């Protein structure tokens, strides 16, 4: 584990991470998509092997040694609010249980279903939330990556308020 767990957030392309290993805002299909998920396929594009799994699971594939996480939000389209946020707080205890399984001392994370999975609504405050429910309990340093600069803002508050 790390020495003293911490969470951070930088603005920044996660395709650029400085961590152990990173988690994909994955398709359930194991397709390039968008945003995250294609910056992931142009890096990592060997841990697409095999990549597909459901919603609210999360799956390791390995690129050479690193591990990349693929971890399936839902999409808010198609879900209800009940029932896609039931799957959205299990697709982050699903990384949870693979962060402590790769023994990792660091995770470079995204806020999951707060893009093109959102159905238009901001789901900031919603993601973070259920992100911190699961990682609490790890001990690796999780670096959250946002593309926003308000985003960064709210998000470095959040963790700043909980200190
Ligand atoms: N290349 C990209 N990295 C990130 C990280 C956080 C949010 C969106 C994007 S798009
Ligand atoms: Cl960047
Ligand atoms: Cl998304
Ligand atoms: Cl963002």
């Amino acid at each position: 584990g790390a020495m003293a767990p911490s969470y951070r957030v930088k603005r920044m392309d996660i395709a650029k991470n400085d961590e152990e290993c990173v988690v994909n805002a994955a398709n359930p299909r194991g397709l390039p998509g968008d945003g995250v998920c294609k910056a992931v396929y142009k890096k990592w594009p060997e841990s697409f092997k095999n990549s597909a799994t459901p919603v609210g699971t999360a799956k390791t594939v390995m690129c050479g040694t690193y591990p990349v996480i693929h971890a399936v939000g839902p999409n808010f389209s198609n879900y209800t609010e009940s029932e896609g946020d039931r799957e959205l707080a299990a697709a982050y205890r699903e990384v949870a249980k693979e962060v402590t399984r790769l023994g990792v001392n660091s995770v470079a994370i995204p806020l999951l279903s707060t893009g093109v999975y959102s159905g238009g609504k901001d789901r900031l405050t919603q993601s973070l939330n259920h992100l911190f429910t699961a990682m609490d309990s790890t001990d690796a340093d999780v670096v959250i990556y946002c593309r926003d600069k308000e985003w960064e803002k709210k998000i470095s508050e959040a963790i700043q308020m909980r200190t």
